[PDB]
């Protein structure tokens, strides 16, 4: 299913479709990252947990978190060696929303990284990216509405509208860290859309 992520002046927002089983597909992995898997929710949560362990294990052992390039690499190795998903025919390609705290400009410090099946990756320079079922519809919607993205609220508004064009859950990441968007605010926006 569809997961969108777009940059705004201040950070980055990632929103993903959902529907006592796991249902969510976008998860905060550390203080400044969030992973959104186009696929089943239980695959999305287990992938996010293993990646959360990987990032935390490094910080506890080295006394310092991985650089943002280090964070991408560890996610790329996980995609490269995902034999469990390959054997079972399950979609497990993640989209990464991150905030580089080491970037000189905090306003454009938001980051979106795409990953292919082989583990190859590319940092998005367009300021928006969509993966999943309605990715083509969500990307075209974001292209036409991206000029209206001025802050976190407008960035969340465009992200929700792109998913309707394709309630969902969302994660906002800025200088203060990654925060789960209250479901009341997304419900308010989806009704307005």
């Amino acid at each position: 299913t569809t997961i969108v992520a777009l940059k705004y002046p201040g950070g980055v927002v990632m929103a993903g479709d959902r529907r006592g089983r796991d249902v969510r597909k976008v998860y905060i992995t550390d203080d400044y990252t969030a992973t959104g898997i186009a696929g089943t929710a239980a695959v999305a949560v287990e992938f996010a947990r293993l990646y959360a362990v990987e990032l935390e294990h490094y910080e506890k052992l080295e006394g310092v978190p991985l650089t943002f390039a280090g964070k991408i690499n560890r996610l790329a190795i996980m995609v490269r060696g995902n034999l469990a998903a390959a054997m079972q025919g399950l979609l497990a390609l993640p989209l990464l929303a991150g905030y580089d705290i080491h970037a000189s400009d905090p306003q454009s410090a938001g980051r979106i990284v795409s990953f292919d099946a082989a583990g190859g990756w590319n940092i998005e320079e367009e300021g928006y990216q969509a993966v999943g079922s309605g990715s083509l519809f969500a990307k075209s919607s974001m292209k036409k509405l991206y000029s209206q993205v001025t802050d976190g609220d407008s960035g969340l508004r465009v992200a929700v509208e792109a998913l309707y064009d394709a309630f969902p859950t969302a994660v906002i990441i800025d200088a203060d860290g990654a925060v789960d968007v209250p479901e009341s605010r997304i419900a308010e926006l989806a009704r307005a859309i």
